[PDB]
């Protein structure tokens, strides 16, 4: 999990920005993501049963980003 | 899971901007997901009954950006 | 778990800025994440049966991110 | 876990900025993470009952981040 | 577990700044992670059972950041 908020902000960047790769895969159950733009807020999640549960997961990330002067230079993922 | 919000922003940016690659796969069940825009708010998961789940995915992700001044130069995924 | 806010920022940053890679993998089970923008604030989770969870995952992150003037450099992942 | 808030700042940074590789995975059960923008603030997690998990992960973080004038140099991850 | 705040900041840094590499893996039950921007704040987590957990767990960081002037520069991981 990553979660970034930026509620305000003055950026002054003639720059390479926000870059993202190979955020990683979620599994999840019942489980509630939220961001909505007397009060009462309410998320509710109850009376679950769970029966056993068994997971094998092989998850292997190559991730290559290049700004490079190479010569004969090899790369191996 | 990545998540990001800029409810206020000011970028001055002349730039390479939000560039993603391979964000990864989601699985789930009975998941909620909201974003929107007396109060009362809900979201109601309940009285699930689950039975044996058994998982076994193979992912592999091979991500390539190239800025590249480059000569004989190999990129193996 | 990576978790950044900036509820006010003054930058000034002629830069590579937020570059973000491979951010791993999570499992969550009726796991709430909430971000949004008489009071009561309430997110409830209860009643929550769970049988034996048996879990096995193999996950090789393999990151690169090359600012490189090289010759015969070999880059092994 | 790495958290990090700024809620004011002033930064002159002509730089390489905030870069983030590999950071780990998480598994959580009934966990709540709050960022929110008479007031009563409550999250409840509770009632729950576990039987026994039993948990072999193997995982292997391979980060490289390269600024280099390198010849005949070999990386092995 | 890495908590970084900094309320109020100057800081004059052209510099290479915040690079954070391989933060590592947390797995939490029930846990609460908590940063909002009569007055009562309240998270309640209880009456939680919980019988016998086994973790058996297998983790390696390689991490290699490079500033490097390298002839026949072997670095194993």
């Amino acid at each position: 999990n990553f979660m970034l908020t930026q509620p305000h902000s003055v950026s002054e960047s003639p720059g390479k920005t926000l870059t993202i790769s190979c955020t990683g895969s979620s599994a999840s159950i019942a489980s509630h993501y939220v961001q909505w733009y007397s009060i009462d807020s309410s998320s509710n999640s109850a009376s679950l049963t769970i029966s056993g549960l068994k997971t094998e997961d092989e998850a292997d990330y190559y991730c290559q980003s290049y700004d490079g002067n190479n010569h004969w230079v090899f790369g191996g993922g």
